[PDB]
């Protein structure tokens, strides 16, 4: 199996090219960087590129991958639902063509938006404090963003968190996203983390995953890259690819 | 509903009272505590008892209450195969009457049983860490012991943890159950407390429960005593009563 | 000594009350509470007052105490440098009267204040984790404020936390105290939590207390209460009470 | 200066090379590795090298450089009383050449067993967990033990921890480091990372120092390697080197 590098020069990049180099079962057929023509890749005649480089430029590429039959398995983040709708108005008019979008690659991250939404019903309280690196340009991670989204749909009927919060300084309770209080940290020496937290009478649930290595992702990558084309079209997140694993 | 307590002065047993006091579809008819007769149930024409006394005595109470057709709601630990076998024949000579315990009745603790049980499969290596006050006279917890039984039942194929472990202190590795390493802290200030971890290739996932307060467990008590004579004969567990499998 | 409670009707209060008595060597002389008249005070003819009230009213009750001659361990939050001041031109027209006034009583939580004013300068991020019950008022906590202003101070020379955040959801990093992003997190089933962290290549420090119980606050009082005509005026926060201890 | 590094196959070695060759006020003499000649050290005329080799061999390695005069930072942990008292006097016989061992590079860990020492006193309960790599040989580790060690000698005339264990599982309450328990937890996915928990009346501390990356113990050695020839002789931890006391 041909299979390319988008933005391989990325800190998540140059891991995911070691990767591919060290699979037996798979070669890089390309190694694109910022400027490097889309082109390279026709030329090793790719069939599949994981995508790790910036929301300014996914959708550009997107529509390139789409378009050649090239499938695609995308980790760069900052995916909104236009956007999400704009990949699906393009494999309609190009189909036999797999896509794959994931907010998180890590599969205890993956375990963790999993439990959230089984845990947010037994609780009256539910906050997300995510950490990550300071090299991060978007806050709330787009981890964060889901896990809030999932725990605020899972709790539908129920009242929303119990604040007596009078007064207070601008920012001190985070974002707010679909009601669920967001965190976000951005301290050196860190990778990519999150925590969970659940609280009622006496007690609280913490689910926590820590990425401590950014190698972490390589498995989750690699699984969707192999099984690309078992599901045409979008995918989004590595759920469908272990539900049963 | 006529409701006992048995061990009304423990740290947990007061809390109970207070509660089923509270409780105004409940009616505390008994306030049993060491050396207090066990007629003293019969008395109050009790229908339900809340147990929440010491291993060396659970047997002895079981029986009478198992005899009178008095149904029991038991959280006193160290819950042994032989003892539920025991109390298992017991009940088999007098039908109609329902027996539950629970190694914990906090909703969180039984959820973390529940997830750790789900995530299992997916890591390398699993490790329990127990935290609790230091009047607790066993260790480790029944429900960390639980919980390391549940994870290395879930890990039935896959080969054990991987430790490079050549030279040790004695006891620093934790305690063995069935594979799993258990560790145990006593600390002041602390009440009951648990953390699974689960390690793999640059992650790890941690779920963690915190029980800060002893009224966490009421609202498991008081569920499982409302709806205790739904299920006739033995019961080990609060998962049955809840929404999960 | 004879010892009076402001707002005995409290979570903390009514826990003061109980401990002074319980105090052998304490007599607890008032348990005013809203609404009733600061006369009660001086009925008892009390000494020594513990104020866990209002910010609202903490001025209010101040000026009274002080005028009577009066000894005050004031646990209530929202200290303003103006109110210090407040309280700084009364005490002169009046001395020999003693004034306390601490952001937190909890001995871990002045150690961790203590902490992490001498780790600051060995790193390059710093942020503070503020966690609460639902019923906190204020965000973040006096005591969280307090370690950012301290950490901030203690870093002086250095140049500020590295963040790469270009886009971001309002109030994501939470709120700038002094350049250090600190964050509060309001749940149910907390009583009062604190986290610094600190990063630097390839590692990280945490510094956390953990207030399970509000008893843990009682040590500190009664410590600043038996001790508190040792030094006459205003003092802020306990570490002179015990940087030799 | 020329710069040498015993082990520059291992976890931490390849990382200190790395390091040394980055340095562009350090020259990187020497390569050596299990089975290659100590004498090409003597080759390139090293003055310090970097030992991150094996307690089976330190001795061994430690004998060879304290003859040659050649200056020597030690990582490799293993070392008991027995084994410092002989080096001490292995230098006594050439002074003029410095030697530094340390448990730890990292400063959160020297600042970790810093504060330890200081809040010791303060608490009734301690105990100490640490978490490493499935490939550790040694458990605990010699950073645990040294902070178990420290804790122990502060309370020197307190009484031992509250422990009303009964009834227990082998090994269940970690190895007993002068009467302080300490826990070692052996996971795929972690690096390096030590807790530390004091308790009291209704409150905790926890001090944690966590090593995400094997970079961390870069600066510290460094900063040994270069300012090593400052103190004569042999020196223990990285204390001396650093303001604090
Ligand atoms: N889903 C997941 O499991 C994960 C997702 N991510 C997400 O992936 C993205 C990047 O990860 P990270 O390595 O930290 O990011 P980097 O900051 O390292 O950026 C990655 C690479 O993309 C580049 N690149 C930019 N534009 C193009 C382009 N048009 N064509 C090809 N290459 C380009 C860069 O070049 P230059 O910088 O010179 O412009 C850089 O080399 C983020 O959105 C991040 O949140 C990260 C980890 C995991
Ligand atoms: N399943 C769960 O969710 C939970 C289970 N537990 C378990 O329940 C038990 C209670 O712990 P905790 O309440 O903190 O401990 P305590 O010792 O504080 O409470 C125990 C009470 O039982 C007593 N008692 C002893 N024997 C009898 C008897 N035969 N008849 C009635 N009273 C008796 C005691 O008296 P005296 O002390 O004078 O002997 C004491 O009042 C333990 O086994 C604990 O592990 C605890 C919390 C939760
Ligand atoms: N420094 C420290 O270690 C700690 C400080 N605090 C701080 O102390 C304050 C309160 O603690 P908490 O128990 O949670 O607060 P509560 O919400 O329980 O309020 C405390 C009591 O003060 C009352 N009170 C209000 N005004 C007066 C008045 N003028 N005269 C006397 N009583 C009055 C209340 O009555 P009502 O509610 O009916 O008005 C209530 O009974 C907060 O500022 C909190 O942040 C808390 C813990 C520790
Ligand atoms: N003080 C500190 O801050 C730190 C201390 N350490 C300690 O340092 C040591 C290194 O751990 P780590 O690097 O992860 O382990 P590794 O085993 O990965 O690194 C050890 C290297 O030393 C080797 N080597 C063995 N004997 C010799 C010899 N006589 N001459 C030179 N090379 C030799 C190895 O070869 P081979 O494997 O083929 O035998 C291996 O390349 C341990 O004792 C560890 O506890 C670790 C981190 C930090
Ligand atoms: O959901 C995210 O935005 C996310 C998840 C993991 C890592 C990163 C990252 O390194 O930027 N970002
Ligand atoms: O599973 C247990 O043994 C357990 C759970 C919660 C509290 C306690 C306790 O307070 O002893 N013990
Ligand atoms: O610094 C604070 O504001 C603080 C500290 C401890 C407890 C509380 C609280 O219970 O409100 N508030
Ligand atoms: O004190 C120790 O033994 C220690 C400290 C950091 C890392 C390691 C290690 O990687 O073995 N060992």
């Amino acid at each position: 199996m041909r299979v390319g590098v988008l933005g391989a020069k990325g800190k998540v990049g140059t891991t995911m090219v070691r990767a591919v180099a060290a699979a037996d079962d798979l070669t890089l057929s390309a190694e694109l960087d910022a400027g490097d023509p889309l082109s390279l890749l026709t030329d090793g005649n790719t069939e599949v590129v994981i995508d790790f480089t910036h929301p300014d430029v996914v959708m550009g590429n997107l529509e390139f991958l789409i378009d050649n039959g090239i499938h695609a398995v995308v980790g760069t983040t900052g995916f909104t639902a236009e956007r999400f709708q704009q990949v699906e108005s393009w494999l309609v008019a190009k189909p036999n063509t797999s896509v794959l979008i994931a907010p998180n690659f890590a599969i205890g991250a993956v375990l963790s938006m999993h439990f959230a939404k089984q845990a947010a019903r037994f609780f009256d309280s539910a906050e997300v404090i995510e950490l990550h690196h300071p090299h991060k340009a978007d806050a709330p991670s787009g981890t964060a963003a889901r896990t809030a989204k999932l725990i605020a749909e899972a709790r539908k009927g129920l009242p929303p968190n119990p604040d007596a919060t009078s007064t207070s300084l601008p920012g001190a309770r985070g974002a707010d996203v679909d009601g669920i209080p967001v965190h976000a940290v951005r301290l050196a020496g860190l990778v990519a983390h999150q925590e969970v937290l659940f609280g009622t009478e006496g007690e609280t649930l913490t689910i926590r995953h820590d990425s401590l290595d950014r190698t972490s992702f390589v498995p989750g990558v690699l699984l969707a890259v192999r099984r690309i084309a078992e599901r045409p079209g979008l995918t989004v997140g590595l759920e469908p690819l272990l539900d049963l694993h």
